[PDB]
């Protein structure tokens, strides 16, 4: 299915936005969280909702340990992930 290329898309997508901050050092670890998931859904492990259920709560769940601030445009892929995780 299509759906291998969607993900891929969404985590590519954010790893840019992310990119367009002051620093780079606050999202080193989400923009690791995105390679690893690129390269999980590259090499076809488990399934492309899988690996962006992974990605969506590593994210979650280091913008609560570096305290950090997305954007719209960024809030806006990561609820797409997320919903991708879900269906």
């Amino acid at each position: 299915e299509h759906i291998k290329q969607q993900a891929l898309d969404l985590f590519t997508r954010l790893q840019f936005l992310l990119q367009k901050h002051d620093t780079i050092e606050p999202y080193q670890y989400v923009l690791d969280i995105l390679e690893t998931g690129i390269s999980k859904t590259k090499h076809n492990q488990q399934t492309p909702e899988r690996q962006a259920r992974v990605v969506y709560n590593k994210i979650a769940s280091q913008a609560l340990v570096d305290k950090l601030h997305f954007t719209a445009e960024e809030n806006k892929v990561l609820a797409a992930i997320n919903e991708l995780a879900h269906s």
